[PDB]
């Protein structure tokens, strides 16, 4: 069965499940309240996520789960991404317990404060966003981790808009990908791959980065969808012809020759997650908070 690691085990009487946040295929999150999840106080209940197996999950399905819940511990903390709190592994189904983020995901979050057709988000605002994410992104690079879809779906918001990146641990066969396969929302996701990544199977630091570029412009055009109406084949021949996307509106020179430098056709030619975690700090601490 599951091996007992006692640095992480919750007993499931401390867990009180609740409702449906999210699912995949074989696997669903559920919002949960945690009675002592910190030794002290054991009187204190914290709202948390729990990830599980749906219930035609097969021994893949498992073994997966596994993998991302171990890839986590491995990890360790980082305020800017979705933290492992506990598990419940022992005498009944696998429960992984992460930090939750009431706002969603960040693609929502960004169009649900457009201007009418929550309050409007400041330009200082939009680069603070950008540099969170940025900042979580150097740290799992720095841990060795290679997040392989980085987008704003796959960044989430919590409760005092702290934006945390989701699924950096989640298992990924890259040679078993559809590329036709569309998210929840209707999107495809090779428009936020590198070219190296999409052509040629190779994921890197380097091609985070390029998928970087692309969460940059959706921050800033307030959760646009690249390209769209654009089809699979036809992405393949934009990205062949070196396409690049126009600059978004309300967007300085300054943050668009940031996204063109994060899609250098030549990776080693990118700037690194440390390098733009240095430049959006400069940027927001010279970016207007009153428009
Ligand atoms: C490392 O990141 C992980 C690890 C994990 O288990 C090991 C589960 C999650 N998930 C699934 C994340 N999937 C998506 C595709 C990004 C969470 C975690 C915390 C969550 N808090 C709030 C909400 C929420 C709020 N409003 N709405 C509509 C949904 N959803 C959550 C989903 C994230």
């Amino acid at each position: 069965e599951l091996p007992e690691d006692p640095r992480w085990e919750l007993p499931r009487d401390r867990l009180v499940l609740g409702k449906p946040l999210g699912e995949g295929a074989f696997g669903q999150v559920v919002l949960a309240e945690a009675i002592g999840l910190d030794k002290d106080k054991p009187n204190r209940v914290t709202k948390v996520a729990v990830k599980m197996l749906k219930s035609d999950a097969t021994e893949k399905d498992l073994s997966d789960l596994i993998s991302e819940m171990e890839m986590m511990k491995m990890i360790g903390k980082h305020k800017n991404i979705i933290n492992l709190l506990g598990a419940c592994t022992q005498d009944g189904p696998l429960y992984v317990i992460v930090e939750y983020a009431s706002k969603g995901n960040l693609r929502e979050y960004l169009q649900a404060r457009r201007p009418p057709g929550e309050e409007q988000l400041s330009s200082k605002d939009l680069v603070s966003c950008a540099y969170q994410v940025a900042r979580g992104m150097e740290y799992l690079a720095s841990k060795k981790c290679i997040h392989r879809d980085l987008a704003a779906r796959n960044v989430l918001v919590t409760e005092d808009n702290v934006m945390k990146i989701a699924d950096f641990g989640l298992a990924r066969d890259i040679h078993h990908i559809d590329y036709y396969k569309k998210t929840t929302n209707g999107r495809l996701p090779v428009k936020w791959m590198a070219p190296e990544a999409l052509f040629d199977r190779i994921y890197t630091h380097q091609s985070d980065v390029w998928s970087f570029g692309v969460l940059l412009w959706e921050i800033f055009t307030l959760g646009g969808s690249p390209y769209p109406g654009v089809p699979v084949e036809e992405l393949f021949k934009l990205l062949k012809e070196g396409h690049r996307m126009d600059k978004p509106s309300n967007c300085t020179n300054e943050l668009y020759m940031m996204m063109r430098d994060c899609w250098h056709a030549v990776p080693s030619q990118r700037p690194t997650f440390k390098q733009l975690v240095e430049d959006l700090d400069r940027i927001v601490a010279l970016t207007s908070n009153q428009e």
